[PDB]
């Protein structure tokens, strides 16, 4: 009928290896998912040329059997994927695209690289496997590839503060390796086979088959969309390839005559190791995608059943806001994906929308009925402008928590989509949206908040968040996440220990002890290691965290560890930015100067300010981009990070500390320029086409307004405070469609602006606005009440970083319950 290829066990591979390996004196150690074999009398260098062997689970055992002679002849180290399942994951694109096909890795002596490769090309013959993109291939008939890279895990720091695997040139410079999933030729070592050292150069496309616009492309026939599949990638337990997925598609594309207006024409061809088959809705320039801006917007909803009635035994099983397109009005319905539109015994495994499918796309049988949870979920993203909330591991990944949007409005669908997103009963797709509203249509019935019990909720949140932080911190310091080609900074403010620690210092004695441990761990990690001087990415924020921990905890040794930490050579620094440049360094040095009272820190801030004042005319840029089109350089010009708002912020702090008149002149000039360019981006924010970027703290109105509020207070100007008020209003309107909950790009920065205005002005109105932001945050959270988990930038996982994770959220929530509590990193300490 339909069969299942061999999936080797770890035991069978161990068996295929044990005999010959013991023969040559080499030995097997299991580590990660790579049964490795070490050979004495072969010292592994640290970089060089390496051989990769591609394979499928089915072929893995034979790949091992036919390689051992060659690899055991020459002294070398090597490793083989743990078992067949680990290889199916490795050859799956969702996990790690650049690691597909690297079933075996062999590290030999340099002189022996070229022979082995060829010697392994022979004996491997026509055995097939996914083509390894990051590497070159010995011959197209064999699954042997090679590349230059690290053999040991040596990391260096990038200009973002993060850590990347590197090789080192003969001058010692670190070059980032194994990135961009493209072959990179070292200029100091020759291609051991071509004998040549190519050079990189820069020198939508003429596909030759059909000249037209990484396995997808857009097209128009060279005569009058070409989906691509790479061989042996995404192989099912039934040996079902991505090319076979295209074949299922071609089937339904020829079974398309009824409702054929919706999908496209077809054409099938193949080349080498790949095959090809022939209005971009989900982009919400229009916020509720208004059918006609009328009171009723069930038009799109009934249009869904328009294609539901197609029947034909075709179960899309994957109806996402990216799987919808509609030229003009509700007419001209279009759709362009059916890879998993099959209920026959060959039922392809989906769960493709991390969030939008039912709880029963666990390969459980398919049902148009089940396509309801994709319908309703689609409807959710239709109203909210944002996906429903799903998190890897959420015991309540499907629940009335979605009701916590309770916006409706455009069509007021409400309880209909609740049934349409209910559990298995399906409510019969809530009566098939009640036969296109013929039977019924529901009205929004939001519940009433429990008044002071809100506080209970809030309390619980912080409480649980604290415990969650304690987990993340342990995962950080134990090196759990210290794997891969890119490792997020384990110490910087943005995502590292310093960001978390600072917040945990302001909480209970256990959380303070966690911050103490984090301080000492950061100190250790930073010693005898490369770094960057920035505030949000680099040494300045780190030093601030350690010194403040030494202060509030009364730990002299912490202050001693921080004393020499952030004293850079400003002459080398060229950026003028809070995030990485001189402005952020100046502010952090002023914070350290207030805690330590070390004159050198004030001198550093003064030096920052002088170098900044030198480029005051260079702060005046004639080119302006009020539209987000191409580079939304609102962030690169006016945002708190990368922009003038943070520069102004630091100049204000410097004047407040010293009183130097030069800083005052430049401050007034920058403030005036910001106010000149404010009205346009305000209008852009108020438009319907606005994007959450316009309200973001890092890049948008929230940061600009925080800066201008502090300026209005300290300078006495009230035009600044009013600018901040208008900014805050725009942010309040854009808050319910924010993508993230974080400080940098999400709701936390909005609410922090509101709290700033309440503390400066005194208008408890902004406190109500902030309470609304916190309510949105608690609703958009996952997990359960008394145990809420907050999604980070991934939208499905949790993390502890301050600006992109849970600790910043905890900062906002904490500050909600303690007025007159300074804003971290923007206001001075108590």
């Amino acid at each position: 009928m339909s069969h299942a290829p061999a999936t080797p066990t770890e035991q069978e591979l161990r068996a295929e290896l044990t005999g010959p390996v013991t023969g040559a004196g080499r030995q097997i150690h299991a580590r990660g998912v790579w049964l490795a074999v070490d050979d004495p009398a072969f010292h592994l260098p640290r970089q060089g040329w390496k051989i990769h062997l591609s394979a499928r689970p089915a072929t893995l055992q034979e790949t091992i059997r036919r390689m051992l002679p060659a690899v055991l002849a020459v002294p070398c180290h090597f490793k083989v994927v743990r078992s067949g399942r680990h290889l199916q994951d490795l050859n799956s694109a969702n996990n790690h695209p650049g690691s597909i096909g690297k079933a075996v890795t062999i590290y030999p002596s340099p002189e022996d690289v070229a022979p082995l490769a060829r010697r392994l090309a022979e004996d491997l013959a026509g055995m097939a496997g996914p083509r390894i993109c990051s590497d070159r291939r010995v011959r197209p008939d064999a699954p042997v590839y090679y590349r230059y890279g690290p053999f040991h895990p040596c990391y260096d720091i990038n200009d973002d503060g993060d850590l990347e695997l590197v090789v080192t040139d003969p001058q010692g410079n670190t070059h980032p390796g194994a990135a961009d999933d493209s072959f990179w030729q070292p200029h100091w070592s020759p291609d051991p086979l071509t004998g040549a050292t190519p050079h990189p150069a820069p020198s939508v496309l003429l596909g030759g088959r059909y000249r037209v616009v990484g396995c997808v492309y857009r097209a128009i026939d060279t005569t009058d969309i070409i989906k691509e599949a790479r061989a042996h990638v995404n192989e099912d337990t039934l040996g079902r390839d991505s090319r076979l997925r295209l074949r299922n598609e071609r089937y339904v594309l020829h079974l398309l005559r009824d409702l054929d207006d919706v999908p496209k024409v077809i054409d099938h061809f193949r080349h080498e190791d790949r095959e090809y088959l022939a209005a971009e809705n989900g982009l919400y320039v229009a916020d509720p995608a208004p059918p006609g801006r009328s009171l009723r917007a069930l038009a799109t909803a009934l249009l869904e059943l328009l294609d539901h009635v197609h029947r034909r035994g075709v179960l899309v099983r994957d109806l996402t806001p990216t799987n919808v397109v509609l030229d003009d009005a509700t007419g001209r319905p279009r759709l362009v994906d059916f890879e998993i539109s099959h209920a026959e015994d060959p039922q392809l495994y989906g769960w493709t929308p991390g969030y939008s499918p039912p709880e029963q796309e666990r390969d459980e049988p398919a049902t148009v009925e089940a396509d309801y949870y994709s319908l309703g979920a689609t409807l959710f993203y239709a109203a909210t402008g944002l996906p429903p909330t799903w998190m890897t591991g959420d015991p309540g990944n499907h629940d009335p928590r979605r009701a916590a949007e309770v916006l409706a409005g455009r069509g007021g669908m409400s309880g209909t989509i609740l049934g349409l997103l209910d559990p298995d009963p399906a409510r019969r797709r809530a009566a098939a949206d009640d036969i296109r509203a013929g039977r019924f249509t529901d009205a929004p019935p939001p519940p009433p908040p429990s008044a002071r019990q809100r506080a209970r909720r809030l309390a619980a949140a912080i409480a649980h968040s604290l415990t969650e932080l304690s987990r993340h911190a342990a995962d950080l310091m134990s090196g759990k996440d210290f794997t891969g080609g890119l490792v997020g900074s384990p110490i910087n403010l943005y995502r590292g220990a310093a960001g978390m620690g600072m917040e945990l210092l302001r909480h209970d004695e256990p959380s303070r002890a966690l911050a103490r441990g984090l301080a000492y761990w950061t100190g250790g990690f930073r010693a005898l290691r490369n770094g960057r001087p920035g505030l949000y990415t680099g040494d300045t924020g780190i030093a601030v965290f350690i010194a403040e921990a030494g202060a509030t905890l009364g730990d002299e040794t912490l202050l001693k560890i921080a004393e020499p930490l952030a004293r850079p050579v400003l002459s080398r620094i060229t950026a003028t930015d809070q995030h990485t440049g001189l402005a952020g360094i100046g502010t952090g040095q002023l914070l350290l100067w207030r805690l330590t009272k070390d004159a050198g820190r004030l001198e550093l801030a003064d030096a920052c300010a002088r170098r900044l004042l030198a480029r005051d005319l260079t702060a005046e840029l004639q080119e302006n981009p009020p539209d987000y089109a191409d580079c939304g350089a609102v962030s690169r010009t006016l945002g708190f990070a990368h922009g003038l708002a943070g520069i102004v912020h630091f100049l204000r702090d410097h004047h407040a500390a010293t009183g130097e008149t030069a800083t005052e002149a430049a401050l007034h000039k920058g403030c005036d320029t910001l106010l000149e360019h404010l009205p346009p981006l305000l209008e852009a924010a108020r438009a319907v086409s606005a994007k959450p970027m316009h309200a973001s703290f890092c890049q948008g109105l929230a940061g600009i307004g925080a800066a201008l509020a502090r300026t209005g207070r300290d300078l006495g100007a009230d035009d600044h405070l009013q600018a901040a008020r208008e900014a805050a209003a725009a942010c309040l309107e854009l808050a319910p469609r924010m993508y993230a909950l974080t400080q940098c790009c999400g709701l936390a920065g909005i609410g922090e602006l509101f709290l700033d205005l309440c503390q400066i002005t005194g208008d408890r109105t902004y406190a109500q606005w902030a309470d609304r932001i916190a309510d949105l945050i608690l609703a958009r959270a996952g997990g359960s009440p008394e145990a809420p988990v907050f999604p980070d930038t991934s939208l499905h996982g949790s993390s502890g970083g301050w600006s992109i994770g849970t600790s910043g959220v905890v900062s906002f929530l904490r500050r909600l319950g303690d007025p007159a509590a300074p804003r971290l990193w923007l206001d001075p300490p108590a």
